[PDB]
């Protein structure tokens, strides 16, 4: 049990470092998706030659357009893994636990923090890419050949959902602090100093959303309960790279995305 | 939003209809399982399952010793729905909702209740059975044949950190109404006034849990948490009848009990 000054310092804490850790806010990504703005208006691409022209205006060749967009996811995901390993560094505590835990909550816990701020992004229409340089739509997403075509949808349909919650990042950055710290991870070996590391963030969580959304009832149990939803997309998730993997043998991982995956 | 002394209205109403609707409650299982007390009629391997419908006549298992177990299984299920629905309706608000709400909410729901509620009769070595009057071991059946061993452990597995928790009946009735007023079963027609109804529950439990055990730290968070475990599980049992129904064709019985059974 923490005082309630503790608490706000650990959410304070956790803030001023999601924002170190992650260039692209679900703020900046607001301030773009709503526009109102001509200095951060991203370039839109819905089809086949405004992705042409994409890469010529947004910049960051001989392969197929769905495995480009599909190289481009990976090598986007690779890039939050490693923001996402600087962040959990500075959950107090993290560092502390054995070693072998560490990567086992990492392991588990990247892909579900993945969606979870990919929501950010996204809106009903679409999603932000290139850091928010372009804007890439469902309905081009969901065009794509062969299972490419629903690679994405689970994804926005999340996000919908997700985003209706209303949560800012100050909120978002003690969430996923939670769901990195969770005892219930398969091969876990000091359960203890993790789910006690945990219980202090989720009252960290619990006092945060009541000051933050006091009118929002509940608002805590609701965000609880969207870590069911995450735990299915992932599970959705790995069995098309499964698919991917015994028909395009062209196809690689980067070595982080393998490990991840393996199990 | 709802006043403390409502909060606790509505949690002893719950536990009230609760001790109505199940016959076989958490206590009284948790006396049973422990020693606390007609000793039950122990099922630990093939001998002793003979003698145990012999001598109680259980109904579940009046074939291959395997297959009647499974289909035992399915027979208890059954009944625990019609005592699931009897519940619910005593859920303030619940049977003012759109008769096809209702319906969908209970189709979705009636699977992570069973789970939940099997919990109650199970402990890390085996599951009551028949009401209470026998007990059936963890070891007997993990070694069943065929896909039927790996069928009952994923539910000994939950029940094991599922009872960590320590809940009690009164936890138990307002976790189950929580349940089944879930706003985001597929269908649904009017999903607000089921997520206003589950507002009210979740803060009816959340005030029971600290009232109830006070020095247990976010046990309210560590319960909600549980309702992953319990989705993951109600999928993977879905997948086992799927690979049941196209290898085992020693299962078909009567058309009228398929029916019944489906
Ligand atoms: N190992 C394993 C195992 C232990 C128990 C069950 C039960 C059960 C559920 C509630 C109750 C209760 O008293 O409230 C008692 C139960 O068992 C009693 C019993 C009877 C005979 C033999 C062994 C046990 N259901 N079930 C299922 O398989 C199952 C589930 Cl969880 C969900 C949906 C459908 C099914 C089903 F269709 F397939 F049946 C169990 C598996």
């Amino acid at each position: 049990h923490m005082e309630s000054a503790d608490l706000r310092a650990l959410a304070k804490h956790l803030y001023d470092s999601y924002i170190k850790s992650f260039p692209l806010t679900k703020a900046k990504a607001r301030a773009i998706l709503t526009g109102k703005t001509t200095d951060k208006s991203p370039f839109v691409i819905y089809d086949m030659n405004s992705l042409m022209m994409g890469e010529d205006k947004i910049k960051f060749q001989s392969k197929e357009v769905a495995i480009r967009i599909f190289q481009g996811c990976q090598f986007r995901s690779v890039e939050a893994v490693q923001e996402i390993t600087e962040y959990a560094k500075s959950i107090p505590g993290f560092v502390n636990l054995d070693l072998n835990d560490q990567v086992t909550l990492l392991k588990y816990g990247v892909h579900e923090i993945i969606y979870t701020m990919l929501a950010s992004l996204m809106n009903k229409d679409g999603v932000l890419i290139s850091e928010g340089q372009g804007f890439m739509t469902r309905e081009f997403l969901k065009s794509l050949r062969k299972p490419f075509g629903d690679f994405m949808e689970p994804k926005f349909e999340f996000a919908v959902k997700f985003n209706a919650l209303e949560l800012d990042d100050s909120d978002l950055a003690i969430f996923i602090a939670v769901i990195i710290l969770s005892g219930d991870r398969p091969g876990l070996l000091n359960v203890k100093p993790i789910e006690d590391i945990q219980d202090n963030l989720l009252q960290a969580l619990e006092l945060q959303l009541k000051l933050n959304h006091p009118e929002s009832s509940q608002l805590f149990a609701k965000l609880l309960q969207k870590m069911t939803d995450l735990r299915q997309i992932v599970t959705e998730h790995v069995q098309l790279l499964q698919v991917i993997k015994k028909t395009e043998t062209d196809m690689s991982l980067h070595p982080l995305l393998q490990e991840i995956y393996k199990d």
